[PDB]
């Protein structure tokens, strides 16, 4: 599942310092291997953050010049990322045993590793998350057998058409959108209709988990000589589908293929927009495709809005990406 | 051409043979990469957009109205809808979803990069397989934009100004206008179209670039780090211009995206490095010029061209002993409607 | 207080050029020195904003005219004009992330450089070191876009948007000429039946200031508008010059003691302060702890690079998770409370 890096991605200079740079897409994985000593993986396991801010409180069933309630457990709540307090979660291991694990956030970028044989390793990773946070709240139920969490558009959810209050407050804002003597009922239906096919939220706990993202890292090892290799690029001619392009749900296009040749080899990968034939639209989410003698064959991307054709060397699927969207009209 | 050449100070080169190169590429501006025996290339950043963006509110400019008695009322009421190619719409950018387009060329390859997608491998022909790694980074505050439209047609405006527009407004989609009553008063009199008022208060204020479906933005760069192997690197350094020879080719104005550009001509020897910075009026020893160009030169045939953010107030640019007053104003969401 | 560059953190090529990255978090200090050559301090100076664009004005105290409809600026039910009180606004200034300065100082034992999200690269001649490219990356300590500085005519704080926007208060922009939701401040009695009550709310600046306790607070030091969080990351690239290598053992773990325990930097980070009683100087052996795990490393330090130097240090800033935590400098160790993230108390 781990890749191999490459003689380009590394440095070693006159003075025997090698700096090697690593791209870790969240579940992506790198083995870093140096003479004499065992290879280690290095992979982004997590992107969450834990507790996020609650925001605006929606009210989906009003209750009862007497004061306006909400019914129980009939809340839709809010809540906001700090996009300074998501850690990113970055894991070394040989080959659990020696397992050294490190966080980093927007604000910690910095942290030296003893990597026991690989001694002291300084560790620099610039962490980019999958999602613009800026633009995006989780809208989350009260607890009762289906999906109860989603990642939302700000602007969707801040035009919600629904009485709404901070918690806290003993007041609801805006309660004749639901009350008046006219009583509108249950919106609960409604509001599931207009969140069909709009990404889960993964909260386990307290932690509100992030399904995109990656780290760039800059790794700094102290007197080793450096095994490096060089990947031969697979036969385009020996490529299947175990997986047809498909939605990730998460914004970008997942797929996985066969290759009945000779491993390991780079995954030749790329993608038209319609019309332009020659110009690569592919953007991958995957740093480096490849197949391994163990698995490989994982590709993630973003594509152009449009009609497009995804090509793994000979093989070739049409794609339609969807445009935009803050989401569908609530009433 | 405005192509800049690789100076020895952007490059390493291992000991294991591998060369390691740090590119700097604002929105139009060129670098020429070159190795012994091997044909040079030019690297540069093409374009910034994002196809497409969310549609977000859509504002009333013009409201069309029913007989008197989705509606406005006093009792006598009114139906209330939008006149005819009479919106003003509001577009976000979802700031993982726009593409900086990395072009390279001899003396043709072409790879995109996002927030999200970094790295990718090109075979440059005669210099192998080459990695390169981009990190994107817009010139504007995405966050706080919305790309206003009418149906100059497009601005970027502030987000607080757009969601604060004193209009009727509603989401594509929905059948009813909310506020519907900012353009009716009451016998039901309408306000009027307020094209012209919106417009009015758009002076002056970024237009957005739409070229098709491709929503442009004219502001921003890529910081690429590139990953050559088995390769002789040619290393060039550029001398100081010499600080009596510039005259202004154009003088110090505004950009239309928050910069400060200008041109330069020079009479001396070339290439070389231009000497740029700037002080506000007051402070004469600290440099308040922050360049958006990494590396402003003159070209054998071309170079002069230099873009820069400066503090609010009297600063004055310097390019040698070249001078120039500008005022630059202060940060606003907007004219107050 | 200045920690010296290690060997790990730069790579010397074949053609003489030598590539250092110095994370510089704000008033972080690291010392480089090449042989021959005095010694340069690299420090993140400042970070700011000049005079950031003003959003929504906020009424604290109504300033109610003459009790008697179809006017604007006027609350009904009799009516009277509704302005605001002399000195009684509370405005909100919105960051442009792209205008915001971090300011790196260079100076022997003096140079400045500027950048931006924008402005990332520039040349400094460093005199006795040559021409010195130096590239940073910015980042800041604050998530800009849910920030809102809150100013009364302590001044300023660090507002969260979500919780500006929804301020049950008046509200304009500078320039109009009439309060949005002026009633908020208005309250009206039964009717004397030839006579209406009109009543004040009174001045809110008191119920506002309830509200901001333990919010941070927001450093205008003229017209700039500071950020006490954020770092740059740079790449310093310089010529022909043989860079001294140098490698800090482990601090003694049993030689600890706090100058100051865990405490809130007024910033969302947790600050201390230990001493060191052994063999200097040295790196600093810092970890936490989390209720979660007791294996795993919880600990982000804002802190670079802690370690004890013969002209001081001891100083450590780091992130932890909300909870309960354990911080272990070596042997030492301390419990710290990690409070969960708001938007802000509810105001009324």
């Amino acid at each position: 599942r781990c890749t191999h890096l490459e003689n380009r991605d590394f440095v070693t200079g006159t003075q025997g310092t090698t700096r090697v740079t690593l791209v870790l897409e969240l579940g992506g994985c790198v083995t870093i291997t140096a003479e004499g000593k065992p290879s280690m993986d290095v992979w982004l396991d997590a992107i969450y953050q834990e507790n996020p801010a609650k925001t605006r409180e929606y009210c989906l069933h009003a209750k009862l010049c007497v004061k306006a309630a909400c019914e129980a457990k009939k809340k839709a709540t809010g809540h906001v990322y700090d996009a300074n307090k998501i850690v990113y979660t970055v894991k070394v291991e040989p080959h659990h045993s020696g397992r050294k694990t490190a966080s980093f956030t927007i604000s910690s970028e910095k942290t030296i590793l003893t990597m026991g044989e690989y001694g002291d390793v300084s560790l620099l990773c610039r962490v980019a998350s999958g999602v613009d946070l800026a633009q995006t709240v989780i809208l989350e139920l009260d607890k009762t057998h289906l999906p109860t969490a989603w990642q939302v558009h700000r602007d969707w959810f801040n035009d919600l058409a629904l009485p709404w209050k901070h918690e806290g407050a003993q007041n609801w804002n805006n309660a004749e959108r639901l009350v008046e003597v006219y009583n509108l009922g249950d919106q609960t239906g409604v509001l599931l209709k207009a969140l069909a096919g709009v990404p889960v939220a993964h909260i386990e706990g307290t932690k509100y988990h992030l399904k995109s993202g990656h780290v760039t890292c800059e790794v700094g090892l102290e007197k080793l000589k450096m095994k490096g290799l060089t990947y031969t690029m697979c036969d385009k001619t020996k490529f299947t589908w175990k997986r047809a392009p498909t939605d990730s749900g998460h914004d970008t296009v997942v797929m996985e293929v066969t290759f009945s040749g000779t491993k390991p080899c780079r995954i030749p990968v790329r993608a038209v927009a319609h019309g332009s034939p020659d110009v690569n639209v592919a953007m991958l989410i995957t740093p480096n495709p490849t197949i391994e003698n163990n698995g490989g064959g994982f590709i993630e991307m973003q594509l152009p809005p449009g009609d497009n054709i995804i090509y793994v060397g000979e093989l070739s699927h049409q794609w339609f990406q969807k445009g935009s969207s803050i989401g569908r009209v609530f009433q």
